[PDB]
């Protein structure tokens, strides 16, 4: 048998070492409560409060700003503005997997799409895993790979690190 | 029916969210070779070549600088004296699995013990994965925790990708 | 008496404080060559191999890359394109002066506008300081005042410090 | 003739690029007001209010938390024990100056000193500049100086950025 822990659903598209750009954040958190994590994560109005690489969201086709499947929204992160629609949702009672596909609305040399995806469970112990993982193609993607340090992946680390402190 | 991925396996002291620090990176790489991957973590007279916050080791009682169980040994980090022992060791064609326990001679609030694992495997299509997770205990690793950005994340997210520059 | 040192001439629109976001990094480095480094700082065609955060380069009227008064062109940084002007350039024996207003071509919200100037120079005991200053305008330069980390900062200490290792 | 700006006044043994570390953090902020500035960094029982990344404070043989010039005080930062005695105070209407030389309580390789220095101005039109320089000699400082992102560099800016915060 082997020792394995669930992982992100890609499509064939995304999968991490056939695009432009993959970047990996992981936090495991003793007493954190599940529910106001996925609370905190799938309502994007409490993005900005904890996560301040993020600024203003628009849900184009809901009166609500909580994401499920299908829906269609914007928001700004590190300045610019991305456009996104989620692809993927399923919540269970020990695990979320939420994952939207992102984008600008650049052409040429300037395109970059993406598709970020978030694995929420609850671990032994009353611990709780945050995974989430984006791959990104397009040329600028080529260039964030390269970046020194890596932007993505602090931008990350920070967004969960905000997601931990405010869901206690 | 679950959607799962190879993990690393921890010893009950050193399990994720149990200690006072815990870091996780990783790559996935196409075309990367996997048994270069294994040489070069494994022989850690490589390290220092392909990681610059890597210095001076010595194996106590190996006439080689090749890991392998129960390798007793010390290399610098960080500007940092780490001891450290392998405390698991199995290789296979696809799949290798590597972590040994460090710590300093330090006591009482200035002492560090960490658990730093590897899990190296080829995947589908041409591709390697390196996954490597550290779990730490004492004070200074509070202190670790708290850095923005994160220097333990950032200083291995830079062993990796000098691990995959080198083995190319 | 006061003690002093030579200092960044801003124009009105662009004195630190007055914007929407300021970033301020120094080097001082001993053997370090002053005329080598205004040349891999002022021949731009030098950014792409020292400075990874940076891609492709083009100069709009000019047959070279080296930048003078009034050079007009664009480069790509964080896989963004920026368009830019020298705004000011005076070079002497022991100090050089350089600056260029960047811009890109979004509108609303999106639209960014910077002044990003550089002073090197020859000090006491063969050292050369390398101060490089950027001040910003725009909703996207409100936001990058509070990323965490700070993407700027840390993209321009990473053009310094490739500019030093590039020019030892 | 020349266009300058107030710069900190270094004993010979700590000039900028003759030890192995040094670092420059810079913020200059519109309407913050002077005086606050001052006490908020001088009254080191604030630092924890702000800076997040400073533990503990201790004055050997003051009834109050102000430093001033040769003040003998110990405090931590990143999980370390800094031995710290103030050898820089000047306070006039417009500018401070406030420096402390630090070291740690340890032999040979592991010993560190530095020298932290801090300018406080008041600017043309309610502007104040906040300027903070730190060099640093010792073994754990060359491997300072090859972190990226930048230990110290990030710490400071965070420093600056929590004075300013709770300044205003």
């Amino acid at each position: 048998a082997m020792t394995t822990m669930n992982a992100i659903r890609w499509p064939k598209k995304w999968i991490p070492g056939e695009t432009d750009n993959f970047v990996s954040n992981e936090v495991i958190v003793k007493g954190l409560d599940f529910n106001k994590v996925v609370q905190h994560l799938r309502d994007a109005s409490h993005w900005e409060k904890y996560y301040k690489n993020s600024g203003n969201i628009h849900m184009y086709h809901q009166d609500n700003t909580i994401l499920k499947d299908k829906t269609r929204f914007c928001f700004e992160t590190f300045g610019f503005l991305v456009e996104a629609e989620v692809e993927e949702f399923e919540l269970k009672d020990a695990i979320l997997r939420l994952a939207w596909r992102g984008w600008n609305e650049a052409k040429g040399d300037e395109y970059l799409e993406v598709y970020h995806a978030w694995l929420v469970e609850k671990l032994d112990n009353d611990r709780v895993r945050i995974l989430t993982q984006e791959s990104q193609s397009g040329v600028p993607a080529k260039a964030l790979a390269k970046s020194v340090p890596n932007a993505m992946l602090n931008g990350h680390q920070a967004w969960l690190d905000g997601l931990v402190a405010y869901s206690r």
